[PDB]
């Protein structure tokens, strides 16, 4: 309906467009996180970095609250590009 | 990029209703009343998310806002 609704849609739903690829259906691998920066943001293992600022629990792939955090991080970037 | 545009919608809405009174930066009362009523009691969200009781929602702060929705939507997404 309203565009913060509808974009809140798109948060959740892109997180299953990409986990669903392999391994648990709940969890981004690395290489799923991969695909879906490259593909719905903006490459080199840099994504090691963010796998390790992300990946709380050390198990090596992303769970949806995990995503929620990086979500976070980028709205306080897109905050500050605003001002 | 669809998620890049949803990302815009978040940190836009939050200013499209901070900057109406007060601080351009914070959402008061009202103005959280404002969002949300717009673009989707408040008493009870606002303990909720005023994490330093100054009564005024700070970025960071929607923040976790954001996210409470996004579990929601995540669950009734199952
Ligand atoms: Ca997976
Ligand atoms: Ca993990
Ligand atoms: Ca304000
Ligand atoms: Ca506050």
């Amino acid at each position: 309906e309203t565009p913060l609704e509808k974009a809140l849609t798109t948060m959740v739903t892109t997180f299953h467009k990409y986990s669903g690829r392999e391994g648990s259906k709940l969890t981004l691998s690395r290489k799923e996180l991969k695909e879906l920066i490259k593909k719905e943001l903006c490459k080199e293992s840099s994504i090691d970095d963010l796998m390790k600022s992300l990946d709380k629990n050390s198990d090596q792939e992303i769970d949806f609250k995990e995503y929620s955090v990086f979500l976070t991080m980028l709205c306080m970037a897109y905050n500050d590009f605003f001002l």
